[PDB]
């Protein structure tokens, strides 16, 4: 027993990752067969990043100008192409430590992990999800641009996020690994903000389970409610509507623990009106809402990669 | 900026992980050059575990009763021995994926990353500390065993926990890789409780410097304190004792933040006997004794490892 933010095991990943320079910019990039992925405003300069045309500026470059470092190996590229927000550098060699991979735009209200690189070195790994505005409440320094966020599904590394950008609210912004930001935002310094945010109503469902599963049942009550009026009190306090799929979703995990759906929408809803008084849950005094039920069942269950 | 529970990268520790069997017994084992360690209740039954004599129980083993599984590919025991409550299981093939490494026993207060991992493939990585009364609170089902627990230190993993039990409170219990268990607590199955844990009194000081570095300031005050006038409060809220040593470590953290040691534990206090008065910090309504100032220098600077 135990439930603790636990990332995927990151070793698949840490053999993709590359250090590109270009110019005076260093960040990361992602070696996967012959192409390293990582952000485009590599090509940016000091006085770039307010308003950039990045298809004048990638034109104005040569393969040459690019310097992929991978470990004490310096390769080369032969071909470079942008792809909305990411530069695909085509490079000589293959990387051989390549894992099979997928692309993958996640939607909000799923997690995944982070491995937190400098100069092409991880530094940790951190589970994190998609909040419901695109951003993400990550850890991340200056360097860390092209660090990638990720899930493993059995022998697969599903890559859905590379770092770009800070937020004034001290948030996190990037794109897909085709390089489609996630939410509204752009590759520029101009003035932008998250959007209010919401919790994720399913995911703290998920680990209220998971609390039961690992014997915390103090916040269960006999009551239940309806979805209409549980959204109604949702909304109230910012939490995410509550749709028929996610009641689908958490059926497993009702199934599991013998608690019906709604009836933990009931718990839930006292939670909100009562608060925690001074209690607890799965070492938490506040409503936890970054594990999907996926997580919580993994986690329960031990589900492994080769 | 940001701040997250975060593991080490784990690929180095993943390279090691095997299954070791033994009769019906399955768990993990540690491989590294031509040893595979693991935990010495894999010799045990069903019926062995309530009060087992190890020495008569290994010395009727032969070396083809240990199963280990690297993968797809089965290593043959040439030798077995025993060291503490650690099995030695030599096998002809040494591990080439064998990372630089040094076995530790850490302190009460340290933190390490434990790679969880059933039937010796990584399920996920997370974050521990070991508690003041030597448990961990870990997330381990009936197959974790011989997982580890691990730091690394530029490219240098130091091993120090190995998962072998679980107590009735929901925590873990385990040894170093020498087979020592941490705390009282022997692999038997006899009545054992954890002992009264206590709150991390220097993590919480780090955790505050760390909320400072990333610009929550609101637990500020203009108050100071005695390491005296300090302690005497913490004992009263279960904290541990804060010693002078514990106020040098935190020295760099003071002096980036321009906030005095001593300033900083005159805010715990506040904090201690009026609440957060639901405020949060760092994401957390609770105060955070997981971090050591180790882990908030190396967060809020961006240490790597190569
Ligand atoms: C990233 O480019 C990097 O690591 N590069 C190494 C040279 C860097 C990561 C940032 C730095 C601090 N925390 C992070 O996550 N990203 C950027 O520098 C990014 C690049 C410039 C400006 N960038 C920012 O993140 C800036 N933030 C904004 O300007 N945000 C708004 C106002 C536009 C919304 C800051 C101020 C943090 C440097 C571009 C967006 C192209
Ligand atoms: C471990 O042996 C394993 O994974 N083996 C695979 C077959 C297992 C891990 C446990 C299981 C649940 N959570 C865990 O961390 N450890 C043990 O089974 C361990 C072995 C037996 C009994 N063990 C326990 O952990 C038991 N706990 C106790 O008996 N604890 C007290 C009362 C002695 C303090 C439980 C009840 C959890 C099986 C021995 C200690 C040798």
């Amino acid at each position: 027993s135990g439930f603790r933010k636990m990332a995927f095991p990151s070793g698949k990943v840490e053999g993709c990752m590359v250090q590109v320079t270009c110019g005076t910019t260093t960040l990361n990039g992602l070696w996967l067969d012959d192409v390293v992925y990582c952000p485009r405003h590599v090509i940016c300069t000091s006085e770039d990043m307010l308003n950039p045309n990045y298809e004048d500026l990638l034109i104005r470059k040569s393969n040459h100008n690019f310097l992929v470092q991978a470990g004490n190996v310096q390769l080369r590229v032969i071909g470079h192409s942008m792809q909305n927000c990411v530069l695909k550098l085509k490079v000589d060699t293959a990387n051989p430590k390549t894992p099979k991979y997928k692309f993958v735009r996640i939607q909000p209200g799923q997690t995944f992990s982070v491995l937190a690189c400098y100069n092409g070195s991880p530094s940790g790994v951190y589970q994190c999800a998609m909040r419901p505005n695109f951003t993400i409440k990550g850890s991340f320094l200056n360097g860390s641009c092209g660090s990638v966020g990720f899930n493993i599904d059995y022998d697969c590394v599903s890559f859905c996020y590379m770092h770009h950008m800070e937020l004034p609210t001290g948030v996190h912004a990037g794109t897909d690994l085709a390089g489609n930001f996630y939410g509204p935002f752009v590759d520029r310094q101009t003035a932008q903000a998250a959007g209010t945010d919401t919790t994720i109503t399913v995911n703290v469902l998920a680990w209220l389970y998971a609390a039961v599963i690992n014997g915390d049942r103090w916040f269960l009550n006999r009551f239940t409610t309806t979805l209409n009026d549980f959204n109604l009190v949702a909304m109230k306090y910012n939490y995410e509507p509550l749709t028929q799929d996610h009641v689908d979703i958490l059926g497993p995990l009702s199934a599991q623990t013998g608690i019906a759906v709604l009836d933990m929408c009931a718990s839930l809803k006292e939670l909100l009106q009562n608060g925690m008084n001074g209690r607890t849950i799965l070492g938490s005094a506040l409503l936890e809402d970054e594990f999907t039920p996926f997580d919580v069942v993994r986690q329960c269950s031990g589900v492994t990669f080769q």
